[PDB]
DNA sequence: ATGAGACGCTGGCGATTAGCTAATCGCCAGCGTCTCATCTTTATGCGCC
């Protein structure tokens, strides 16, 4: 509940997560996005944006160009 | 019109009586796993201001 620097899972509530509510309580969702956008790098040229998957096919156009 | 001033075995024993760190070495050290993802980074392979 905030008191956690290891912690990213985002509360829908604010109750003490148990297992019947645990699937309201939690965002399951942006849960799982923020465990993996905390991960992902940054680009060197431009800092503050993300990055494009690995699979991406205008990035694949651009490796082959 | 007299009655104070002058003070010991200790030292050298035993024998109680009491009490304390230190030097040497040996032993022996919580550890087991998996999942999941996440990023890096390296070996090789390709380009001239």
């Amino acid at each position: 509940r905030g008191n956690s620097r290891f912690a990213w899972m985002t509360r829908k509530s604010e109750e003490t997560i148990t297992p019947w509510n645990f699937e309201e309580v939690v965002d399951k969702g942006a849960s799982a996005q923020s465990f993996i956008e905390r991960m992902t790098n940054f680009d060197k040229n431009l800092p503050n944006e993300k990055v494009l998957p690995k699979h991406s096919l205008l990035y694949e156009y651009f490796t082959v160009y």
